[PDB]
């Protein structure tokens, strides 16, 4: 059983289906509408079924055309209220039945975020994206909102017409609104059987760009033409990702650029990524994140979390998958640079919650903790590191592939755990029993802390990294003046980001020294968010003044929670900067995304 769900499980009944006719209304900030769930019972005798809820208003439910009971439960806090529904028939094992909710959103759903013009790039028009990950689906509708339900899709949108709808599905067409001369219906069919946290939904004034044969880009018109040259490797990354993982089975690869305010890198919305415009370096440098969310297309999607307690299962392989797309894009080399890269900020979490901290464990007990709360890079880089020593413990790359591919075959279109993924490893590598009986396994997937053993990593690509950053750490006073813009004449930017990672891992740096490397390189001027937020944590941790309007540009006109949360903890920690901060979250927080709200106010106990 799923802990993080009230609804009925999937072995009481397993939806299968949701027709979803609803309308979006600006004005009062709610979507309305009918979610039709075609419902298969997994039991004899079944007469009634519970569904999450959390900030609905249900107005009826209908089923065969007739009006039934339901009943709302006492809500449970974050996980809100369960909904009860009494059946006018009995089924049997396998039976199916279509239940019609007529329901209404709260503006406060913590599954949405609606912006008026002004928040908008365009200022004429307001705008609307949904985040059901992890839990917020039933924030929208009703639904047995956990992953270890799939379920297709169709759904038809009513908009005001001057506006469009996306949805993570295909298109199907679209139509004047015949009950309302101001509003558009768009259509969307979702063929593939999905958990209930990939279905999302954005409303705006968005265009769109083809940039492959199976890829439009959407955004904000003025986002549109650098998305187009950001994101143009997509449609290489998803031929390597075949190559990987077997058959994109979902047809349309879309992308779409959110909003600042969208809190993470990206989502693996099926046919429908969405992605943070903190991506738009100019340089395409950040595509990691594009390769991460097409990975998604198998790990995730295609073999999903039975519950979150195993999301490492999606991220870790995910971020596996990822590093062998840009590793075939850019070199071995390349793969073991960023997979080190991932082990420092493993060492980073590890450090931020302590090495007892059970958010530092790869298996999780999320029962009565909000996964939003829980939410940190563990599960990908801890699990990556547990994928690649297996990787280095059982042949090789091409060896842990051949799993990989495997893996995504055996249990497409299911939804598992952990024990379900060592049983299916201990199976493929039978004759290998051996070598994986030395595996801590206890460690690995249950105690806190930085893991057992280490990876292997080669070092070529860190090296002058690591060389330079030295340089800068054993520097005194008498030394500055030796560093000259020439020491980065042969740095890409991923390594002047792992330069700046490197150094932040070493902050405070005298403010001397802080303030020569503006001087010297300029990082002041560098736009590309990565390399900004550590430049701006290594001036704020060494307490440099100048620094506190640049990190608070930055916290407050983005939103992604990897940036604003720990640049909003950092100024808090200055003195200098602690009032200003705590101030401006206050102001800025009807503003903001609802869930990234919550925990800078959690991060900074306030409010
Ligand atoms: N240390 C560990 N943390 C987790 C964990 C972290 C977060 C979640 C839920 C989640 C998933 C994605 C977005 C928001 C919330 C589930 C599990 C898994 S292992
Ligand atoms: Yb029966
Ligand atoms: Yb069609
Ligand atoms: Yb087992
Ligand atoms: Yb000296
Ligand atoms: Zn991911």
């Amino acid at each position: 059983v799923d802990t993080c769900s009230l609804a009925s499980p999937a072995s009481v009944c397993r939806t299968k289906h949701l027709h979803l006719r609803c309308s979006v209304d600006f004005t009062r900030r709610t979507l309305t509408g009918t979610a039709a769930l075609t419902v298969q019972s997994q039991e004899d005798n079944l007469r009634s079924l519970v569904l999450d809820t959390k900030d609905l208003t249900i107005e009826k439910v209908v089923i065969n055309g007739q009006e039934v009971k339901y009943a709302l439960g006492e809500r449970q806090s974050y996980k809100g209220s369960p909904m009860e529904i009494s059946l006018p028939i009995a089924l049997s094992k396998n039976q199916e039945i279509v239940i019609e909710i007529s329901f209404e959103t709260s503006p406060k759903s913590s599954a949405l975020q609606w912006l008026t013009p002004e928040q908008t790039s365009g200022k004429e028009h307001p705008y609307l994206f949904s985040q059901c990950q992890a839990i917020h689906c039933r924030a929208i509708l009703p639904c047995q909102d956990t992953p270890s339900v799939k379920l297709t899709y169709t759904a038809e949108v009513s908009v005001p017409k001057e506006l469009v709808a996306l949805m993570s599905a295909i298109r199907d067409g679209e139509t004047p609104d015949p009950e309302d001369p101001s509003r558009k219906i768009y259509k969307f069919i979702q063929k593939v059987p999905i958990p209930c946290y990939l279905i999302a939904l954005v409303v705006g004034a968005l265009e769109s760009r083809q940039i492959g044969p199976r890829t439009l880009v959407w955004s904000e018109k003025e986002q549109v033409e650098k998305s187009a040259y950001e994101f143009s490797e997509t449609e290489s990354m998803l031929k390597i990702a075949e190559d990987l993982g077997g058959p994109y089975v979902w047809g349309q690869y879309d992308l779409l650029v959110l909003p600042p305010s969208f809190p993470y890198g990206g989502m693996e919305n099926p046919c429908l990524t969405f992605v943070t415009p903190t991506l738009l370096a100019g340089d395409k440098s950040l595509s990691n994140v594009i390769a991460h969310e097409i990975s998604h297309s198998w790990t995730g999607n295609l073999v999903t979390n039975k519950t979150w307690d195993h999301f490492w299962l999606n991220e870790g392989h995910t971020v596996y998958l990822e590093r062998h797309i840009c590793g075939r894009l850019f070199g071995e080399k390349f793969r073991h640079f960023n997979a080190l890269g991932g082990w420092g900020e493993l060492q980073n979490s590890v450090k931020t919650f302590g090495e007892t901290h059970p958010f530092t464990k790869l298996v999780v007990d999320l029962t009565d903790i909000d996964p939003d709360v829980a939410y940190s890079s563990v599960p990908y880089e801890k699990g990556f590191a547990l994928l690649f020593y297996l990787e280095q413990l059982l042949g090789g790359p091409e060896i842990f592939l051949g799993f990989l591919k495997a893996y995504v075959e055996k249990f497409s279109y299911k939804s598992i755990t952990t024990d379900d993924w060592k049983d299916f490893l201990y199976s493929y590598f039978k004759d290998k029993v051996d070598v994986l009986n030395q595996v801590d396994w206890n460690a690995w997937l249950y105690s806190p802390g930085l893991p057992p053993i280490k990876p292997n990593y080669d070092m070529t690509l860190t090296n002058a990294c690591i060389a330079l950053s030295q340089r800068w750490i054993t520097a005194k006073e008498d030394d500055l003046n030796s560093f000259n813009a020439t020491d980065l004449k042969d740095l890409s930017s991923h390594q002047l980001n792992e330069f700046l990672a490197q150094t932040l891992q070493r902050a405070p740096l005298p403010l001397g020294h802080i303030k020569r490397m503006q001087e010297v390189y300029n990082f002041n001027a560098i736009n590309n968010s990565e390399i900004r937020f550590r430049w701006l944590r290594l001036c704020i941790q060494s307490k440099w003044e100048d620094a506190i309007p640049l990190a608070l540009k930055m916290a407050t006109e983005q939103g992604r929670m990897k940036f604003t949360r720990p640049l909003f903890k950092d100024l808090a920690a200055f003195d200098k900067s602690h009032d200003q901060a705590v101030r401006t979250y206050q102001e800025h927080k009807a503003s903001m995304h609802p869930v990234t709200a919550m925990l800078v106010g959690k991060d900074l106990k306030v409010d």
